[PDB]
């Protein structure tokens, strides 16, 4: 019996309570979990790589089997470099499901060792996404209930520099 290593890739822009729940659930089932923050070089995230990594560490660093790394390039090359057992993704809607079904099949064609496992959110996180959270924050809504406190403060310090 070997040691399992799953990657959880995303932009995490910012990390939410939904992501936290997924990583916590995953850390019970695999030996190592890698929170893999896509840099988004040609995709314009609101938070920098350093901010997104720090928010993720702050929220999840208490889990001793979770690592945090930024990456770019082809997910399958990262998968190989990392020697992962699988990629993990959350499926919160039908459109998520169809996109991920397609991508898992494309990635398996690029690398036959590739694997993707999916979790479904618990109902109390099911309506949360990073995009929606950015939008509420931007229109000065309170996102406290949906994201870790550190993220709330991070939005206040974008709102303080101006935003
Ligand atoms: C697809 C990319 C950008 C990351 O995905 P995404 O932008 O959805 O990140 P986000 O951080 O918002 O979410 C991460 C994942 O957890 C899920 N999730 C988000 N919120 C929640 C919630 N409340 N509950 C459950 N799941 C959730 C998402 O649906 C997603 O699967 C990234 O994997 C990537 O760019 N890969 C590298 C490039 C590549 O190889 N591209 C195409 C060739 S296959
Ligand atoms: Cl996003
Ligand atoms: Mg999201």
């Amino acid at each position: 019996m070997s040691k399992t290593r799953v990657i959880y890739p995303g932009t995490f822009d910012p990390i939410t309570n939904g992501h936290v729940d997924l990583v916590t659930r995953a850390s019970r089932m695999f030996d190592e979990v890698v929170v893999a923050i896509a840099i988004g070089h040609h995709k314009n995230p609101l938070f920098s790589l350093e901010e997104r990594v720090a928010l993720a560490q702050s929220s999840l660093g208490h889990l001793s089997n979770v690592e945090f790394v930024g990456f770019d390039g082809l997910l399958v090359n990262f998968f190989k470099e990392q020697k992962a057992t699988a990629v993990l993704r959350g499926l919160r809607a039908v459109s998520d499901f169809e996109y991920e079904f397609q991508l898992a099949n494309m990635n398996r064609q690029l690398d036959p060792h590739f694997e993707a496992v999916f979790l479904t959110p618990s109902e109390q996180y099911s309506f949360i996404s990073s995009t929606l959270i950015r939008e509420i924050a931007r229109l000065k809504g309170d996102v406290t209930k949906f994201v870790p406190q550190a993220v709330v403060e991070a939005f206040e310090r974008k709102h303080q520099q101006g935003w």
